[PDB]
């Protein structure tokens, strides 16, 4: 279970 992340916002920050 590897969710890729953004470089210019946090993981969770998607939402």
């Amino acid at each position: 279970d590897w969710e890729y992340h953004a470089h210019p916002k946090p993981n969770s920050x998607w939402t």
